[PDB]
């Protein structure tokens, strides 16, 4: 592997969204790695629609939160995903309004970076893409974070609550990060993404819950 990736200097992932108050993470950190893989593929770049997942990913709890396999599951099953433009997102959960017409992705399936190892995932980042990733994002640093590796002693690595995509990782003064992109709009954090502490003992559960669809 290089030292250091950054998919966003590639083209292969669009600009930062809101999910507004909906708990939707899992959505967002969805449609980001099957942009990376539907630009790899294709040579295409355009949003997905995580409203789509939102409504219709029928065993995931819409506003409740959800799991990224299950939503890349229901891709590949659906035979696709509607662009934003087709279906957009309104921040709400509605009843299911996938239109074939709309649709911009496909998938076949998935693939789980093994728990808790960092290097398969630093491997699963340099040679697939953008990788949808679960971490602790409950603690009040997080929250305000600005700028830096971040690190907080107190990150939980059991208390996943947060879809995110790990878009890139490398290293900022000595100090290993992964790149990651949020959905809380650019006024959260670094314009909306944030530099996580890698290498640190798996930190905030980073490598705990990692996946990526195929095409
Ligand atoms: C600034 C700002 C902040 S923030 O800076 O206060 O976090 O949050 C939002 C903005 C917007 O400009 C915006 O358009 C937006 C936001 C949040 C949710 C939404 C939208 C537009 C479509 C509907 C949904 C519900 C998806
Ligand atoms: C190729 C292809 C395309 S398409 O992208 O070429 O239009 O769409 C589908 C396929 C399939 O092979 C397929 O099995 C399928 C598709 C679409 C909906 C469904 C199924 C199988 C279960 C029932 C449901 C309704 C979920
Ligand atoms: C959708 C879809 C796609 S695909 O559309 O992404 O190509 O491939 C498969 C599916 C299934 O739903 C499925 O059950 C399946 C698939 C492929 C191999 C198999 C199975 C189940 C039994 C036998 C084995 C294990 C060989
Ligand atoms: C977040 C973030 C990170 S990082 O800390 O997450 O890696 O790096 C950058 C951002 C930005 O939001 C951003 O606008 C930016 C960045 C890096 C270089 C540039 C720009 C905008 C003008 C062109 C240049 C090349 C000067």
């Amino acid at each position: 592997a290089p030292d250091s990736v950054d998919y966003r200097k590639k083209g292969y992932v669009t600009p930062v969204k809101n999910q507004g108050q909906c708990g939707s993470c899992w959505a967002f950190s969805s449609v980001g790695a099957l942009e990376g893989q539907l630009k790899k593929k294709t040579g295409k770049l355009l949003n997905l629609a995580p409203q789509n997942l939102v409504d219709c990913v029928s065993e995931n709890d819409g506003c409740g939160g959800g799991y990224m396999t299950n939503a890349f599951q229901y891709v590949q099953k659906n035979r696709g995903i509607d662009s934003e433009d087709a279906y957009p997102y309104v921040g709400q959960e509605e009843s299911c309004m996938y239109n074939p017409t709309g649709k911009a992705a496909k998938c076949r399936g998935y693939r789980e970076i093994p728990e808790g190892n960092e290097k398969a995932l630093k491997r699963a980042v340099a040679r697939v893409g953008p990788v949808s990733v679960a971490i602790d994002a409950s603690l009040t640093s997080f929250q305000f974070y600005s700028k830096g590796v971040y690190y907080d002693e107190s990150c939980n690595s059991d208390n996943l609550n947060h879809a995110v995509l790990a878009v890139g990782y490398g290293i900022q003064k000595g100090n290993k990060h992964w790149i990651i992109k949020n959905s809380w709009g650019e006024n959260w954090g670094n314009k909306g993404y944030i530099l996580m502490a890698r290498n640190k003992n798996n930190a905030c559960g980073i490598a705990n819950l990692a996946s990526f669809p195929k095409m």
